[PDB]
C-alpha cells in the first residue's frame, strides 16, 4: 500500500493538501498534527466530506515524536512514498516581539524542525517517491536583501547541509548580539528560515541524485502564494484549496518524470534561485 503524509495537516494549507491527496493519491494519506485533538477534528472534517485520511501525531520540534512516526511508517508501510513538509510558523505583520526572539522561535521550527523530519524520513522514501518542502516567496525578498557574500553562499551549488546549519545558527546568534545588519543579514527572520528551507531542499535533491541515482525520486521546494489561513489573514489572495495546488502538483509528479528536481517552484513553474 502506497502512503503519503503531510506535516501541519490540521488546518491551513496542510489540511487542503491532505484533502487533495485523499481525492487523488493512489494509496493511504496520513494527516499529521502536533495536537492530537486538532488532528482528529480535522480527520472528522474530511470524513464529513466523504474522505478517509489516516492520522498520526507529529510535533516536528520533538525528535522523539519524529522517530515514533518513522518507526510507524517502517512497521505499517515499509517506508514512505510522498512527504509534504508543510508545518511552519511566523509572527504577525508588525508584531512587536523583539527581532532576536522572532529569529530564535521561527528558526527552531521552520528550519531545524523541518530538517529533523528530513533527516529521519528521507531514508524511508521509496523509488518514484516525491518530497515537497513548503517554503515562501518571502525567501526571495530575504535573499535579495542579503550582502553579496551571503547571496553567493546561499546560491552555491556545492554548499553542504553542515555549512547551511552554520549559516542558520549564525543568523540567530547575530540577531542576539545586535550585529545582524553589519553581518549582511536581511531583516525578516521568517524569510531567513525560508532561505534555509529552500537551500536545504537544493542540498537534499543533490544528495538524492548522487546517492540514489535510478530511484526516480523528485524533491522540490515550493511557494504556495499568499493564502487565507491563520498565518496570514482574510485579505490574502488565495483560498487554502488554491494554496495547495503547487504542493499537490509536486507531490503527484508522474512516475519516471525527470523533473522538476531540486527546484524552487511557484504556480507550478520553476523560479531561478
Ligand atoms: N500566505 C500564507 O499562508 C503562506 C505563504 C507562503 C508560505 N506559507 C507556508 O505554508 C505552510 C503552511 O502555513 P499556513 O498558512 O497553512 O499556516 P497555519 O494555518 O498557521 O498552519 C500551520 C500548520 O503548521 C503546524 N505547525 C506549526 N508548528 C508545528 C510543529 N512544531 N509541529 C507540527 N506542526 C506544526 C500548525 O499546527 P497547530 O494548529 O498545532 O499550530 C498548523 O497545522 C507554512 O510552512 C508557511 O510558512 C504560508
Ligand atoms: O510586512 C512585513 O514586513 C511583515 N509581515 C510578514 O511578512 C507576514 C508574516 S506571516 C509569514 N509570511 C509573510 N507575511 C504574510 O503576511 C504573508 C504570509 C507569509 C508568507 O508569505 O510566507
Ligand atoms: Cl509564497
Amino acid at each position: 500500500i502506497h502512503v503519503a503524509l503531510v506535516t501541519g495537516g490540521n488546518k491551513g494549507i496542510g489540511l487542503a493538501i491532505v484533502r487533495d491527496l485523499c481525492r487523488l493519491f493512489s494509496g493511504d494519506v496520513v494527516l499529521t498534527a502536533r495536537d492530537v485533538t486538532r488532528g482528529q477534528a480535522a480527520v472528522q472534517q474530511l470524513q464529513a466530506e466523504g474522505l478517509s485520511p489516516r492520522f498520526h501525531q507529529l510535533d516536528i520540534d520533538d525528535l522523539q515524536s519524529i522517530r515514533a512516526l518513522r518507526d510507524f511508517l517502517r512497521k505499517e508501510y515499509g517506508g514512505l512514498d510522498v512527504l509534504v513538509n508543510n508545518a511552519g510558523i511566523a509572527f504577525k505583520v508588525a508584531d512587536p516581539t523583539p527581532f532576536h526572539i522572532q529569529a530564535e522561535v521561527t528558526m527552531k521550527t521552520n528550519f531545524f524542525g523541518t530538517r529533523d523530519v528530513c533527516t529521519e524520513l528521507l531514508p524511508l522514501i521509496k523509488p518514484q517517491g516525491r518530497v515537497v518542502n513548503v517554503s515562501s516567496i518571502m525567501s526571495v525578498r530575504a535573499l535579495k536583501s542579503c550582502s553579496p557574500e551571503l547571496q553567493q553562499k546561499f546560491r552555491s551549488e556545492t554548499i553542504t547541509e553542515e555549512e547551511l546549519v552554520g549559516l542558520m545558527n549564525k543568523f540567530v546568534e547575530d540577531t542576539k548580539k545586535g550585529v545582524h545588519q553589519k553581518e549582511g543579514w536581511p531583516s525578516s527572520a521568517y524569510g531567513v528560515t525560508k532561505i534555509g528551507v529552500t537551500v536545504l531542499s537544493r542540498i537534499h535533491a543533490r544528495k538524492l541524485s548522487e546517492q540514489r541515482k535510478g530511484d526516480k525520486i523528485l524533491l522540490n521546494a515550493c511557494c504556495p502564494g499568499w493564502v487565507r489561513t491563520d498565518m496570514a489573514g482574510p485579505k490574502a489572495t488565495k483560498s487554502p484549496e488554491e494554496g495547495a495546488e503547487t504542493p499537490v502538483y509536486l507531490a503527484l509528479l508522474p512516475p519516471d518524470a525527470e523533473g522538476p528536481h531540486g527546484q524552487f517552484v511557484s504556480e507550478k513553474r520553476v523560479e531561478q534561485w
